[PDB]
């Protein structure tokens, strides 16, 4: 991920213009071989005609080239690239939001999964380790960083997400089918067991930690999908062959002729097709914007940082429910105790937001008449 | 299902241009059938207007030809299919989340229905058995490929997941209607059954399994709705027309024209359409994606994988509520148990990951004057 | 409701073509009339400029063609209509959603209001039947063809939704607003009594029927609201000006001249606009698609199903929650029982769908090496 | 609002045509005095090129009338138009559906809080009250027809909706943020009460009043938050500008020359541009929707007509929870008590959509072979 | 925010021509430095062409202009920007609805956190506390003025927000990640607390808590996933580089060339470009739509005033569950309790929308003949 939202909170005179210096995550960085292969190919053309070429064959090349420009139809490849550019960029957001976060099942249970002593404090991270531990078998299955990470389920063992117990249990089961659920079913096993031990005091809790559980199972099972049902493979063919298709007819087509020839609009040779160079960046940028995103747990620049989400979920979720367990300040009259009303401090940089009037509503200034305001 | 997730985790500089030697699922495995018969027209086509026209013929000809081209107007075709072929693509994607998975009744299954001697068994497994049964109806009701598994209910009952006393029952209901609905009702009675009997132990647990139950049977409903309800045919038929006017006018209007008569835009005689050839494979494939997608439950090679789903989880719900029932792992003390923090390993191939700074927010660097902080 | 999903299983070379020989739901029914003005006026138009106007009449004329033919833009109206279009079938498939379906319900009062004497059946079969005739008095409230069926509310009563001493209770209920919702305060009434009796055994039970009720009761709301609110009209005024501006550019502009009088562009006389006749096609069904599904609940071929709708929910609400009311077969061993693992069979037209590889995630081939799998 | 939906229930020949005929909520209403003026600044500038300007004054404005006509591109209006349109549409439909109903509520209220005494009918009266207090307090501030209806809270205290007791309390409260939610924190601590006092049974029950309370209040702030937070004024501006450029560019490019300079495309002088006036009634009628849309909870034709909405809900939600309390007919044997399956009757006009055969699911005409059945 | 909504809450002839004379959010304000510079980059080459180049320099200029105008496509940046603003717009509105609030939690803390004395306002008043210093952190983690205002922690904690205590258990965690999740495990442990005391009364109001509490944490969280994953960057290059590449060719091909060469098309030099000025404001504006919103909670003046929110939701929830606590007015008889129906009056500007027909549904004006209403 290459965050720049601090660089873009305001809308600036530079504004965009500063984006176009950065070099991570950038277009350039995606783009520049291909860019250099397409100023090869045209100017491997070019050369040619300028200097290989007999006269006759120059004249039936100019031909050709004047053939091809009446195919350099940008609008049908903007249409289809625009289409499925925000299906990508759509599916990658929600990509994004199936991550699966351990926030409120460590909330719930710090909550619900009661003891100070070491019983206690296994159930509640024997829990927060099962969801974690799910959630790195799926990730490990759809994400390559993560699947380098732990190549392995002996590397799973290791980094201490499974215990060798646990491990055997895991191997143990007779199915061929991805196992990312089974820390699932334990975690709703062992909530029933703390249920009947008392540990969890009522039933009402017990279904609040099923129900998260079963938030957070079904985003790994998103996880699953989407590595699954890639976006349909002829669509993106589709649109790949349309851009290639296009940037072969200008490849051709663009080629600067002779001037003398007196070809209409073939009169100025710059040597360098820089408007075309620009589109084929415009064009083949926008296309590669589908493909960085097509699969955000790959390595690209922008793709999700999924082992640091790993180990912050993990060590949030531990600290939640075992260092955080019952141990709240003394409960203490809060500053505004004895104001009616209250606002906390504005410092001189932000006070100027002050003396904005409190919108009301919309409505509270319409000023109408005497007579309009009786009642029938 | 033709996944390629893998191929395209990093936008790399062959990136999309290796999809295109993909056959399976591929716009060349769906469309040369097309292609051959476009050509074929358009050569036949070019050679009367060669070979067989008289002279006069061949003035008329060209005069068509000139006139037809003026109507082949690639905007409006583009922006009919941009619209509907992604009406049918988040279409089929809805399709697909429709799917009944049994992953939350089976965690919650096993969590609430309790007993491990052999009524508890029959209990898990069987409520289970009539989740899977409904998916296999409904499915069989709306996959052509599962059909052809289940081609009579009497295969369902030799496949054992209906049983011939459920047979006997299934069959003794009188309705003209679709009847996947039924084991959801059985699942519903024997649910209570159990609360009954004290299998299931507190209210709160039944409501959580009807709860869920209810979502499972109304992803049935919702694929018997998308497989009643079609993609307006008046649509359909209307983005057909539309492709095939334009391809119509393209057979005729690309004809290649004497160069010798000198007309305008015509002095290139390739023989060959070659752009034309890619628009239509360029269009005619993009309306290909909503062929495939339209019913995504048939087999082409894109269509979804029914059968291998419905296997996956009639075995995945067995094991999670049979064979995992209350099989836990003794409660042990975790690697990370004594460490304030946590933080798994990282291997060679991925600590480069690390010292990448923990983003913490994109206000963290703003670096305001001591005057500017204090409060008013 | 004119349903071809069977015949679009499959992305065949036939394919959509074969959709354009349908009649029932199609375009040629919906624009048969509209195609006929549109070249009775074309004709007329050119049977006068043939045959009726003086040379410099016909002059005027031609240069009035010529003038017009520069309106014909297509892409504005393209634009306008996807936006339109596009907005009415998605609106279209949102009221299919918010159909109000007793599944959930029936579901839930099988398994919560008890009892197999007469008054537990009474109770199941009036709360089902409430629903049901909320769900006719909205129906009939926005179906035409509801209507027809239920014209007044004795036939409501007659068709034995409602009953006559019910019938009484609803006429003297003083309200100058829609019914509709009557049923469903009745059957949160019927409920509390229910638990009041015992009938429903706990309190968890009687909280998730009242949800499911007002799941049902928002529903069908939502269709009130969607007969209520229409798109807005000043929108469809707009669509139908833009269409009806460009075939009036088209009625002018695309007459065929006098090749003699040697125009640019008008050199062949068809006597027969083919193309334009294809693109009002093209664009007037377009817009019918939105004529037809703008209002869903009329007696169009592909408007819902409104009275079969009525019919299964009844019929099967009934059946669910009284026929099938704790009426399960016993429970014994499934046919896999003693199976570890488990996997139905496979016909012959499908066994060739195994041999394809269980996915486990996409990450499962990339084969790293010795040296980079070591953790640091 | 201006309902039109019984008028387009089915497509008809007539279509969307009859609707060209409608005033209210029209295009014509909202865009004849725009339309005057565009006729009227382009019909000046032609009276001044017609008798005013000298022969040179007049070939410079033919040479400005051809420069200009360059610059009315309608491919850029009509693309920003569309987004734009389509944005303030939706967000249009999502405020509707912000709309605060009390059916919920009421159903819940009716089952759930109990006694035929006065003081029960105090508590769901109360209740139910608070909901429409708060719906009023906030539409007062977010509708100019509600705040015209109730421009003062003494106006609310004399409709009923709040008491004077009530009242002392609701302006004792210190806050400078509008007040919209206090009945529903009223509503809370009331429901508390009520539960305190068993007039609702359960905890079950309470749980459920509360999270239809907060459904509520939270539409109600949605509401709100829609008042607040406008369609960004940058974009409107966008969008205003683009369309008055193009409007600019036509009133020059399209005035009609002098066909005796022999101009290129300035042949025909009809002396009132009738496209040039279709287009901006087009464009301009396509930014009116937005106009009108933009804040649908004014008094436009086809703005929500929030007074009539309040009326309803109050009466509706009072009728419910008092009049219909415990008021059920006594349970009786239904029309289809001893009927094993149940169809109601069709009337002469319906009967017909009798006949069509129930769909059972897309898969059930394949008729495979025999040899294709067998299991493996 | 710039709330304009009170201007547009009709249709009217000014219209949104009125908003085309502000200036705070404006696009004025947000391009008049880009303006300037655009034209002082047109200016600078019109002077250098028209004073400094010599006859022969000044040709090959003529030409240089006549090649670049055929690369000012607006079609394709007008496509990629209305995909791309949409993008940018709809995340906007996403963002602000995940801004967190504290109305539920308040609502349901007043109804189920109880007693009068010191305690019960202590675990109220903490309860609404840690919820907003859980928004108070992450807001100062995201928005550039909430971090001005509260620039360290100390700052929160003399704002009141934050107590000594607490501040001292909030830096002993140890984690490297945003705490902004901290006071809601605070939360999570003091509704426990609150429960065990019998401060909350029931297992339901606790489980009730919890829920709305996960809800809250997560718009916090979601707060912090918009700030990290970035509209990607490569997506904002390509859409500000076609822009730029637009404006280019622009500044190139609209220079005014000597009438007296003669050129097409170049035969009236206005010295200003006006159109082409106005579509610099068009679509430059366009995408400072995107500038502004990409990141909402910067100081634009219509970026989100999050201090304001900030202000009002601690003020708001204090309110609530301290001062509102169990204070009700006593259960009086309201205004139509005697009333079988009810309806408040009208004033008389707002008497004029009764008479209007209260809608019933658009089925009850078909008016069937007898005949046609007979039951089978
Ligand atoms: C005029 C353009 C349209 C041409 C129409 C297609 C012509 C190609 C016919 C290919 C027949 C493949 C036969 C097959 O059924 O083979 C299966 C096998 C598995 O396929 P799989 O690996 O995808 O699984 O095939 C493989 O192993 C890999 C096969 C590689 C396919 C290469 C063909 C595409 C090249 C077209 C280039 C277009 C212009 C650049
Ligand atoms: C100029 C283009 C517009 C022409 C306007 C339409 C002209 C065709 C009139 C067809 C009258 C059908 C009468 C009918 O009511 O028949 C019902 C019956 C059931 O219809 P169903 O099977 O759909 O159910 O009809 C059937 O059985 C199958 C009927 C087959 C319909 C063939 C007509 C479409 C061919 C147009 C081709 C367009 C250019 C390629
Ligand atoms: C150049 C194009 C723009 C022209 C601008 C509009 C000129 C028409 C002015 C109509 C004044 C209507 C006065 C009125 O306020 O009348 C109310 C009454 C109820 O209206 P309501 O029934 O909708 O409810 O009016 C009715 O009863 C039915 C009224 C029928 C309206 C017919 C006018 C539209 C025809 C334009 C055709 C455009 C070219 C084909
Ligand atoms: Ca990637
Ligand atoms: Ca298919
Ligand atoms: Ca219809
Ligand atoms: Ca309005
Ligand atoms: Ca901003
Ligand atoms: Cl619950």
């Amino acid at each position: 991920t290459v965050t720049y939202t601090a660089r873009v909170a305001n809308a600036r005179f530079g504004g965009f213009s500063q984006l176009l210096l950065l070099w991570r995550g950038s277009i350039y960085k995606l783009l520049w071989r291909e860019l250099l292969c397409f100023l090869g190919f045209y100017m491997a053309l070019s050369a040619a005609y300028r200097f290989v070429l007999t006269e006759g064959q120059k004249r039936y090349f100019e031909k050709l080239v004047i053939y091809c420009d009446q195919y350099a139809s940008l609008i049908p490849v903007s249409f289809v690239l625009g289409f499925y550019v925000t299906l990508v960029v759509n599916r990658w957001w929600s990509q994004y939001l199936c991550m699966p976060l351990p926030d409120a099942l460590m909330c719930v249970v710090a909550g619900t999964v009661h003891g100070r002593d070491d019983r206690g404090r296994l159930y509640r991270r024997t829990l927060m380790r099962y969801a974690g531990l799910s959630a790195v078998l799926i990730l490990r299955s759809v994400s390559t960083a993560v699947f380098k990470r732990f190549p392995t389920i002996d590397h799973v063992v290791e980094a201490g997400f499974m215990t060798r117990e646990e491990r055997k249990k895991f191997e143990n089961l007779n199915s061929s089918y991805n196992k990312y659920w089974v820390p699932c079913v334990w975690f709703s096993n062992l909530a029933a067991q703390a249920r009947r031990e008392g540990r969890i005091r009522d039933n009402s809790a017990l279904k609040l930690l099923l129900e998260e559980l079963n938030v957070f199972r079904g985003k790994c099972g998103m996880l699953f999908h989407y590595d699954w049902i890639s976006v349909p493979l002829v669509y993106t063919q589709v649109v790949t062959i349309a851009l290639y298709s296009y940037f072969l007819a200008c490849l051709i087509g663009r080629q600067f002729l002779d001037p003398a020839q007196g070809y209409k609009d073939h009169d100025l040779d710059l040597c360098v097709p820089i408007f075309t160079l620009l589109q084929f960046f415009f064009y083949a940028g926008w296309l590669k914007v589908a493909e960085q995103l097509i699969n955000p747990f790959g390595e690209d620049d922008d793709d999700f940082e999924t082992n640091f989400l790993i180990d912050r979920n993990f060590q949030v979720s531990m600290l939640a429910v075992d260092e955080m367990y019952d141990d709240l300040a003394v409960l203490e009259k809060d500053l505004y105790w004895d104001a009616a009303e209250a606002r906390a401090p504005y410092t001189a940089a932000t006070v100027f937001q002050l003396r904005q009037p409190s919108f009301q509503g919309s409505t509270f200034d319409i000023t109408l008449a005497k007579e309009d305001m009786q009642f029938q």
